[PDB]
């Protein structure tokens, strides 16, 4: 790979943390494929991964799982079975299975955290990037007052440019009127291909989810074949079963 | 022979002083209130009230129903009515924003082209009985539009829609609205019985199903039906309008 | 007085409730005070504050202070000692002290609506009204998120037409910038009398307040002689004496 | 040091040699723009040639007799001092700006000729600079010319494609929707690009002359000499640099 021991020059001579993530060859390929190895964008993005880690010690410090176990038992999050047509993972988060009162919003950011650690390693994850669809039926306002400020300009910088994952789509379905209608107004500002990864479908999502995701979803969404319970159950099990490494990389 | 309420709504009139012109209180004239109440005499006074008290606060949309000043509009193929009733009976209207040019036209010269098709249709006897429908297609809707409908404005349209004019409103039909009308509706629906916010229906960019359970075989090609253009429609009622100038000159002040 | 005795004949003619508030003499005259003994606007106030009591039973049928005692000892409330210049009864609700994850938006109008039925009892105040002072400085989000479209209704209401207490002043002090749009968007559907008698005055407001309460502000605004703490006390303390009155007039 | 590099990426990556030259003092405004960062400023460098080929209708052109109609106007002055940071000080006011004649891109042009003018200067290289923009006399008609596209060229040129660093942006007598928005905007910011921003609104003459003491045009607090006074020197020299600005232009 144009780069593997010419960027760890650049790690070196920075004096990048070594643990709790070892520097290896499989770690530091997440950053090149993440930029489709232009090495400029590559190490822009690892420095500001670690910036990122340094800057939320509540976040980005533990990624031990039994923390949020309740929150993976209640059902508020599955990654599907296969991939998308782009080769892209598929996941789903669902709001109506975040209680505000037991769970904090970063909490649940933990969830993403996590999810997005075991399937970095995935190498077509890293070629082909992540879509996640949020299901926001069960919307309250104690999840909206949750949301502080602090806790969107997370969101964006995980989203862009702060981990070595490419976002490919973001989907919301049931969300509120408001969520639209503010989006409405802030989407004619946004740049042209960005605006092509944020899709909001509202209440009657049934076929545009279907053009995005044949064959793949499930039951509830208007696939055939598994229900989010199935892969909740499967999607709990592979973190719990990864607690160890998940450990491992831990503070 | 003798009309609900008919010879008593007359007395009232008399009694307030309701204005003589430039509409004539004619027995057809009256009848548009009662019609438009079911014959209900306290409701149609209480109606004819708010319509003489609403035109006397925007008289710069209520004095002058001339369609001179408005030919533009309706020539750009801004407003069309459709040649068939819908199947309860109602006259259908339909409004196109992407034909209303706000360099050009303000929202007082489109409010009055609504004024001037109400005042045409409010005539027949069929919609006395079975009132409108009105289709307002937002595709091409501009933030020029947007500043145009002041707070001042939304009243106005409020102030009418509500209890002011004599034409029953059986439905509004949005199509193509931009998602923030849907906010705009929230916003104003605990002020509406549940009555009227079932006769409100915003469909979408994909309207064309859920409209067509409403109107079948009634609309213009643009929307779904077979037999005619929006264009057709625009023309013979711009071609209506025009031939109803004497009469709407007499109207006016 | 004028008035008195065609009420009582309407009142039993139209089948108004006698329970829970009893349809005394000193109940029918709150509506002609608040109307200058004018009978059909008297009349009219009194279907509409039943009409509104119909409405909203889950703010007009418990008045007892129990459930919001919390917002009244968080300091949220007070009334001032002296009336103004007009002999007005002076309140001050301060929103820093509304938790919105504590108490909904029905609760804190709630607060309202209970030191609304204590002050009308006096005949001065019916003939003289109230004006309110709301320190907005805290407002958060938060606070926003409770303020729905129906809460907004409710409380167009009972300032106009609905609840028998002339308003003769709303000052806002503290108010975020964003007030004055949405004040923009009310104005047309409120007339040139009350639209006169709604006042914001920023940040700076002590001087301008001061023209309106010369002499009976608290310190925290400008007055010498007590704090907002006393007087939020007081109000407490009489709002709780007053509990078995209050549950007399709940269903 | 970290000009040699720079150099070598600009002859590697093929930077355009026209028309400007790529001069040692023409790399040198890069660098001086993010404090010899060498990645920042290659990263800026390309931003801005990136900026300009995407914008080429407010690139290309930087001569200013299209604009001297909007100039004579008294849309736009600088302060004859830098401020006590050494920053160039520049004041645009929305009520010399006629909607009807000039479009948001001729406005626009004219700061790219009054920025293209001062990036020359070693010390506004080194201390940017601060614009106060009054909005007085804000019409719809001026809401309207600022549409998405024009939004986001205005974001560009602000963060980072323009060797420039701005230090501050003043708006005076700004309308409320300008406060009410930026109040939904302002949390998302970061904490120092929140404390470059400055509404002062319409009692704006005390905190005004706090940032920018005895250098201030009358109209604004200061005593020495008016807006017109400097809306003429400044036109003077902007005119006086027409040659200078047909040279950085592309030909026609
Ligand atoms: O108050 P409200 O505006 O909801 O009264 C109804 C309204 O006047 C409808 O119009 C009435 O129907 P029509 O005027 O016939 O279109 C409605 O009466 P109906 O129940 O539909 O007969 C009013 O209740
Ligand atoms: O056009 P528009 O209707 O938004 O202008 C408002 C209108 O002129 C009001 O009358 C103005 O209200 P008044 O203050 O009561 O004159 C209104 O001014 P405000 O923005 O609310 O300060 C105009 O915006
Ligand atoms: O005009 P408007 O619709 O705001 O009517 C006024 C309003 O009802 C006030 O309440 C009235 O004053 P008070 O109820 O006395 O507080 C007001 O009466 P005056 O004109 O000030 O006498 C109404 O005009
Ligand atoms: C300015 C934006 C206004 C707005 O969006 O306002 C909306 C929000 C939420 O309000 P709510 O009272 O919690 O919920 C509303 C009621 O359930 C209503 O009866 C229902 O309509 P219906 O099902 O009876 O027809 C509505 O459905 P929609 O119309 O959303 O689909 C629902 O929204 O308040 C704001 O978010 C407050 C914070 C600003
Ligand atoms: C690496 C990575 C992370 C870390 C990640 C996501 C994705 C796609 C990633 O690739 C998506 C979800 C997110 C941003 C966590 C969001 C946490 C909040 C608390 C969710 C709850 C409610 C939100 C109001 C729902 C809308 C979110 C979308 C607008 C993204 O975490
Ligand atoms: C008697 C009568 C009138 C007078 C009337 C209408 C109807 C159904 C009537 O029966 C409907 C239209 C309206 C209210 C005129 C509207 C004029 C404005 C300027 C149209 C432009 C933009 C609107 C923001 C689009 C949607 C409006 C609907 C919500 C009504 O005028
Ligand atoms: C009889 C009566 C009641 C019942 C009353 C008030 C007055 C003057 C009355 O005379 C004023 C306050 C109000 C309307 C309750 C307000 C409840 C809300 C939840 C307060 C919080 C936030 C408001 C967004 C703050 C601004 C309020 C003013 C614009 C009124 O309750
Ligand atoms: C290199 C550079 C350029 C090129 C520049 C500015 C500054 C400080 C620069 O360093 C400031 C102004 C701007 C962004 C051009 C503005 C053009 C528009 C059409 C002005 C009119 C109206 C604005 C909505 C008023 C407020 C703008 C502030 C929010 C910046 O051009």
């Amino acid at each position: 790979q144009p780069g593997l021991a010419e960027l760890r020059r650049r790690v070196q001579e920075a004096g990048v943390p070594q643990t709790p993530q070892p520097l290896t060859d499989a770690f530091l390929l997440r950053f090149l494929r993440a930029r489709d190895f232009d090495l400029d964008l590559a190490w822009r993005l690892m420095k500001n991964y670690y910036k990122w880690r340094a800057e939320c010690p509540e976040l980005s410090a533990d990624l031990r799982p039994r923390s949020i176990l309740g929150l993976l038992k209640a059902g508020y999050h599955g990654v599907l079975r296969s991939r998308d047509s782009t080769g892209s993972r598929v996941l789903i988060y669902r709001i109506a299975y975040w209680d505000p009162k037991v769970f904090t919003a970063y909490d649940v950011f933990r969830v993403s955290l996590i999810t997005s650690e075991l399937i970095v390693q995935e190498v077509e994850t890293q070629r082909n990037g992540v879509k996640a669809i949020f299901d926001l039926e069960g919307w309250q306002v104690s999840h909206a007052f949750q949301i502080t400020p602090s806790v969107a300009k997370k969101i964006a910088a995980v989203l862009t440019d702060s981990f070595p994952l490419k976002v490919r789509g973001i989907h919301l379905i049931n969300e509120p009127v408001i969520f639209h209608a503010v989006f409405s107004m802030i989407k004619p500002f946004l740049t042209e291909k960005i605006k092509d990864r944020i899709h909001l479908h509202g209440n009657n999502y049934k076929s545009s989810m279907l053009q995005h995701f044949p064959d793949i979803l499930p039951r509830e969404y208007g696939g055939k074949e598994f229900s989010m319970e199935d892969i909740c159950q499967e999607w709990t099990n592979f973190i719990m079963k990864s607690e160890d490494y998940l450990s491992s990389i831990s503070e």
